[PDB]
């Protein structure tokens, strides 16, 4: 099964998954300086006052922590987007070592670790659906750096000595995602995929520009994961990102001059 390793990393993914060299594969580096600023932008609306997480898991590739999207309650909208996307479920990618861990790079620089909040188009009706369409997700990714801990951080950091394996899961309600937003909500976006199979062509992504700091401890928390179920060799769940794809006829829009 496709994975993080030599034998089933990134680059032999389009054997199984071969959308992974199409024309719009995430993630990209965003070169600043080439990003044009458009006044047409919007600013993103997030709006998580009534999000409701319910469950967090060790799906064998990162940790996810899930919410309950059977209402409209957790909407991104606005930004780049037509209409509005629910909140499913978040969860990170990050690296062996502080120097790397993002998917998306900006010039270049990659950050400690990446936080994806998956949001799908509510015109679709289910997730399921909307993967099938060119607008149906909006993916809000936010860069980590390591410095001063992240409070909000903590909830999720303390929970994962319980699904420390691939398939564990454990109860994880009254999670407030708005403690993983950094201040400014200015951003670049672009037309992309998924990032890890099946690599559907299907999301508009939403990169804040500002990075929110964690904790050298918070980080080294996520590094004791594994990609192995329980009662496997033990294989530390780090490294978890696909590097930056070509960007072919694309164009990346910043929010801000
Ligand atoms: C969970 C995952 C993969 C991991 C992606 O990660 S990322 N990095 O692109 O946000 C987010 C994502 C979106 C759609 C989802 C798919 C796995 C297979 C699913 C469940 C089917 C129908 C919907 C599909
Ligand atoms: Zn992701």
């Amino acid at each position: 099964h496709w994975g993080y390793g030599k034998h089933n990393g990134p680059e032999h993914w389009h054997k199984d998954f071969p959308i992974a060299k199409g024309e719009r594969q995430s993630p990209v580096d965003i070169d600043t300086h080439t990003a044009k600023y458009d006044p047409s932008l919007k600013p993103l609306s997030v709006s998580y006052d009534q999000a409701t997480s319910l469950r967090i898991l060790n799906n064998g590739h990162a940790f996810n922590v899930e919410f309950d999207d059977s209402q409209d309650k957790a909407v991104l909208k606005g930004g780049p987007l037509d209409g509005t996307y629910r909140l499913i479920q978040f969860h990170f990618h990050w690296g062996s070592l502080d120097g790397q861990g993002s998917e998306h790079t900006v010039d270049k620089k990659k950050y400690a670790a990446e936080l994806h909040l998956v949001h799908w188009n509510t015109k679709y009706g289910d997730f399921g659906k909307a993967v099938q369409q060119p607008d149906g997700l909006a993916v809000l990714g936010i860069f980590l750096k390591v410095g001063s801990a992240k409070p909000g951080l903590q909830k999720v950091v303390d929970v994962l000595d319980s699904i420390k394996t691939k398939g564990k899961s454990a109860d994880f309600t009254n999670f407030d995602p708005r403690g993983l937003l950094p201040e400014s909500l200015d951003y670049w976006t672009y037309p992309g995929s998924l990032t890890t199979p099946p690599l559907l062509e299907c999301v508009t992504w939403i990169v804040l520009k500002e990075p929110i700091s964690v904790s050298s401890e918070q980080v080294l928390k996520f590094r004791k994961l594994n990609f192995n179920g329980e009662g496997e060799p033990e294989e530390l769940m780090v490294d978890n990102w696909r590097p930056a794809q070509p960007l072919k006829n694309r164009q990346i829009k910043a929010s801000f001059k």
